[PDB]
């Protein structure tokens, strides 16, 4: 069973007008998310410095694969006609995305466990396994849907998103054990966000292979549309949504740590404009 | 009845000329504006940092998308006798302005609220229906203006125009009743410039809407030429006005917060050379 | 009567490198201003802050310009023979320079109001009459110099020179109205050092409409290459000339707020390795 | 004995994905290697600012080689066919890795003996032996593998392979020597992650000259994508593993100078969620 | 006497491959100069802050001829056989370095005086007269080398090579009488360090007449490499050997005014793992 690729469909215009917005909305949703990590850096105390250094990483690669894929756009479709007709570089639409999937998944990971209270080599174990799982599983998706069978077999796509499955879902038990272990050592108040944390990031992880089935069930512009669309849609509320949450918790525990005398902070933290700590001095 | 597409007229080489000027005018008067944020970061509290963040997006996106039409502007059209005649690029010196608007709008109304004193749960749920209704005005407004009937349709045009007016009397409510509980909470100076500055963000999205009403009365590159300038024009007098507005909104905050021992800030604040507050140590 | 544009001569090879160096040569001095401004901008107090915005903004508007210059001129000539023929980019070579002024000339006011002893309903209202007069100085002479006759006609030019001039005159006045109230009100050392910049500006703005009346008089290779000289030069000389001139005015004020108890600042200032102020703490 | 170059094979389009991936995988990672390098160059004290320049050189250097190889992939191979048929450009795939290569191992021995107990000018002449030996090392790669020959010769390749190899062990030697006089004179905590960081970088080094025994012994597109794909994974694996290992050491070795009162540092260090050290003041 | 400019010789393949690796060389190791210099700025007193702006200055400008030489050498030579041939950007490969050497010069004058004992006026016309002797010089060559014949002159090489010559002899005598005027005036470790580095910036100011006398004397792609080579390697060799220089003198003399009482200095500074300077509070 052959299937066109996503990338191998003629766009009507409203179909390529509505991929650019959205490539081009998330590319500078983004952009303003990476602002916001190295505008609120300060806001977090060393301690939790890693939830930072994450979501940096998360918006710089994303922003970069979203940038590049706004240029592909422009330069692999050609107008003739009604249709806007897919080049050798249309490939280049899609597939960027399993290359910031590729850090930006493990970068997550560790970013949900940055805030969590597991420590030292027992907190660079788990940290490994779960940067493992995620690539392993964005990896075995880029197998099916662009390498092996040219994102046209069916039988490719099944068993290296089976593959991939497998890859999430041990990825996911890692971290929600790590979670689960987590949740009693941190304050009633980090406690109940970190909960609220993980159930979106695992959830939003939900929707990315539902674009993969589309690519097996449906070939079309509308189904090419789709597929970006939810993409597009997801990287935003996933990668501006849950790294402020992550940013939330690394606040709260900054202030607690200084409520403890744990450690010192020179500003005050402010959440929701309620202070939770005051400025002190080493 | 089917209207030419403003991208679908041949300029004048003044035209051509004029659509250049203002187009890079406004990027580097955004580029400008941009480095001004970052540069005047510091003179506000931690507790108002969402202003700053939310006017930084605001500058980034705004910048990138003048830049993107500046560069789709060289590219879009091209010289052919005493005319500039337009090609399938040309779009694209339209089109990115809806998608830096639909980051931006929403950015506004956070930076609006970002002064205001609304707190907690209840500044984080006026916070997403603005938003929403920010978000919804400029997406279907790209469906009349862009997508569906490719701009060419007076009753795409004129339905998608009516509804984006309903989610732009949504927002324009949700945030004027916000400052308007908000005034009473405020001390006299501040709740007189947030009045202001109210009036002029609300009086500045006014405009927008007449581009699109051009748009579907009157076609040629006088009209075309017209709703660049209007166009660009807005962006400069909002995107430069109003980002300074609500900066000395939070600088004002900030010093009274320092006044009444509420917070400490590292730097002295002046406002148009009259000390605020004076510099303090944790 | 017809003259032929600037940008309408055949360069021989020799004019064709000068135009290059020049361009270049500017472009790079400006972005070494851009990086001293960003270096030194901890050497001035918070509330002669303005000084480095208006003069960052200054000089990434100029680089920008120079970039997008230096780009077109690749583009915008065409080696065929012994000569440099122009395209249709090669209006790009020299449209750019009034994007450029129509930021830089409102932001060289700011600077220099920002350093001298003015406030409320002329800080800010002083402010907004310069910005005026001085945009609409660069603005009526695009008009005559680029838009209306192609930069082709003599009436043209000459009726939009001479409203660009009345501009001129009343955006000085109001400048030099202003420093000569302020002069009195500062120590003799600062007031000696303004008077200077104030000349040093306003005599610099001399040398730019000589750009325009080479346009009007001469025409060929030669002339271009004068007109690119002479620009590249006054940009480098008044933007990197006058920008330190305003920085020490500011530091030197910085300073004397210092030793008055009228402000603290971080850091010693030192202006050509003689201390004015020491470090001090909140 | 003549050998196909490795720029000069027709890609399978499963190759031709498989290279851009991993390209511009690698090139993701190091610019997040750079954010994180940046947003972590605090956590060191001055002592030990050299581990933060060389990383920083380290991963600005490899980014650029990185996008430049991308872009040089997109234009280097043309589809014909099935096959991706390489252009001129395609040396430019392969190519800049040998730059990077030239600046990025000498900086890695710069980083390596920033953390060891060498001093004075005992430590800037092990410091220039070393980069010599290493830059050395490869540019004579270099000139078997891209210059003389135009990497088609087996001859050049196994001659200037041989020389690099003792450039190799040379500079080996002194980087092992400096680790093996230091780790005495260590504390026993940072002389055991010396000895781990040091085995680490030795062991990396090994990976490379795999890729060149290929290019020496085997041709085709498996073989290019293998070239590729060795060398992208060991540059992340070394650009992101080493350079977290010799931050680690640089945090320890400053926490250890904050506790013996050899300096001070302004923020608390963290060595994963255990505190190592405390703020303090001048 | 006509000689082929630099620029006109086809190389073979070594040659164009060499020069693309020296070109791209440069532009990385000055690019990692600059991030250096960036996150060194704080190791240096404010007394001496323009040792790192004019070091800035070189790292950017130079960075950004090496970045525009190495695109147009991609983009100016075209594979016809066995020899790339130069195309109208080829001169785009050499022209550039004398717009680089046109700021770069005179800033690398201004580095070495900030380190001097010169102070106010007097330091500000030793200042002026160097930066003038220093682009006059550049400026000369640049006529011979490109502007006059072509380069393809032998009477304009030799006579604006001759008139380059005096420029240079007077700017170093200018510098070097101020050298000679501060060393008394200094610490004996300082002394030493400027007197080593006054030889090492006067002695790479010797080189780069001989790739000036190369093309007088001799062409083929031969001397267009060993041009390129030369220049190439000079700039390393300056741009980061001298700049190292200049920073240890900087931070010596603001250790040396820490002991004294002079000024304060937040961090301590260390040079080469050796304490100079404790850190202390204003
Ligand atoms: C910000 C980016 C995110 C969180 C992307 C997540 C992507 C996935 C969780 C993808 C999962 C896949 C499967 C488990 C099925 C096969 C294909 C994949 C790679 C889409
Ligand atoms: C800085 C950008 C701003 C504030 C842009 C605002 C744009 C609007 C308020 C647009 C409103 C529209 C309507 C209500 C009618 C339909 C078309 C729109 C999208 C232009
Ligand atoms: C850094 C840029 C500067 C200070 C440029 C200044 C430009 C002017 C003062 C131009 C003046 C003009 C006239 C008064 C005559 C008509 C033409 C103009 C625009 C060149
Ligand atoms: C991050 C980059 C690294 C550490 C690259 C290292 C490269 C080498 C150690 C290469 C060694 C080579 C030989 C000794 C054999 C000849 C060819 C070379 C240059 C690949
Ligand atoms: C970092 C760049 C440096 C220090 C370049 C220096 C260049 C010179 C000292 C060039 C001198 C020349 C002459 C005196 C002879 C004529 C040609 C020149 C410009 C190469
Ligand atoms: C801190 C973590 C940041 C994200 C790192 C992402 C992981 C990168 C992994 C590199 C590649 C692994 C090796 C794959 C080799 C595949 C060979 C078979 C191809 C058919
Ligand atoms: C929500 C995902 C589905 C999007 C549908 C896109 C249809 C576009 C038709 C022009
Ligand atoms: C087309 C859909 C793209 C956006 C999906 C985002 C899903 C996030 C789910 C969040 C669940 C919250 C639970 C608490
Ligand atoms: C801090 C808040 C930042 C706000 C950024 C601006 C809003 C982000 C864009 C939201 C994207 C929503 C996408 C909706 C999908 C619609 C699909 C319809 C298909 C016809
Ligand atoms: C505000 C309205 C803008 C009017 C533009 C007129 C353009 C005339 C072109 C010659
Ligand atoms: C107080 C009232 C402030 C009113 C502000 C109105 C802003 C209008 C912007 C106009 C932009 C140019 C359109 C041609
Ligand atoms: C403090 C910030 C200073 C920024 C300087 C730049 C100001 C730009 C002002 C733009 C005003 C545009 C006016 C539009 C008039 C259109 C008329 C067209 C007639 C052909
Ligand atoms: C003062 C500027 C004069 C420039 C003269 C330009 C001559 C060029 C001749 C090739
Ligand atoms: C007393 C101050 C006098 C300063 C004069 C400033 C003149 C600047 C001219 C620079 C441009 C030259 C172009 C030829
Ligand atoms: C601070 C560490 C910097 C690391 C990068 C080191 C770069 C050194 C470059 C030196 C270049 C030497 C070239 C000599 C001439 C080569 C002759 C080639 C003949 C075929
Ligand atoms: C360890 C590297 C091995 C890479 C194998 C590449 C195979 C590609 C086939 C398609
Ligand atoms: C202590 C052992 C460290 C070994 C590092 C080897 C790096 C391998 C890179 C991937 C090559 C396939
Ligand atoms: C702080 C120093 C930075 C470097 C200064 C570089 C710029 C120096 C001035 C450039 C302009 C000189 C004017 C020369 C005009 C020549 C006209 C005759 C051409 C034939
Ligand atoms: C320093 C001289 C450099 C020599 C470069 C040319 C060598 C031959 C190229 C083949
Ligand atoms: C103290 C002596 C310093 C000598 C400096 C020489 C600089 C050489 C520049 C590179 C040579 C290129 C061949």
């Amino acid at each position: 069973d052959m299937i066109s690729a996503p990338w191998e469909a003629s766009l009507t215009q409203a179909e390529h007008s509505l991929i650019f917005y959205f490539l081009a909305l998330t590319g500078s949703a983004l952009l303003f998310g990476l602002a916001r990590t190295w505008l609120t850096r300060g806001e977090v105390g060393a301690r939790y410095r890693t939830a930072v250094v994450a979501r940096s990483g998360i918006m710089i690669v994303a922003t970069l694969s979203y940038v590049f894929m706004v240029l592909a756009f422009t330069s692999g479709y050609d107008h003739v006609g009604s249709l806007w007709v897919p080049n050798s570089e249309a490939i280049m639409t899609i597939a960027p995305r399993y290359v910031e999937w590729s850090i930006a998944v493990p970068l997550l990971s560790i970013e949900l466990l940055s805030v969590a209270t597991l420590s030292g080599v027992s907190a660079r174990r788990t940290r490994l396994a779960a940067v493992a799982g995620a690539f392993l599983m964005i990896f075995t998706g880029f197998l099916g849907a662009v390498v092996i069978g040219d994102g046209r077999s069916v039988g490719s796509l099944i068993i290296w998103g089976a593959i991939s499955t497998v890859f999430w879902i041990i990825t996911a038990v890692i971290l929600i054990r790590a979670i689960r272990h987590s949740l009693p050592q941190l304050t009633p108040e980090a406690a109940a966000l970190l909960k609220t944390a993980t159930i979106f990031l695992m959830s939003g992880w939900a929707v990315y292979p539902l674009a993969y089935l589309i690519q097996i069930l449906f070939a079309g512009g509308l189904w090419t549309t789709s597929i970006h669309i939810i993409l597009c849609t997801a990287d935003i509320v996933v990668k501006l949504g849950f790294c402020g949450l992550i940013h939330r918790i690394a606040k709260l525990r900054t202030a607690e740590d200084v409520r403890a005398g744990v450690d010192i902070h020179t500003e005050a933290i402010w959440i929701s404009s309620v202070k939770q700590s005051d400025a002190g001095i080493p």
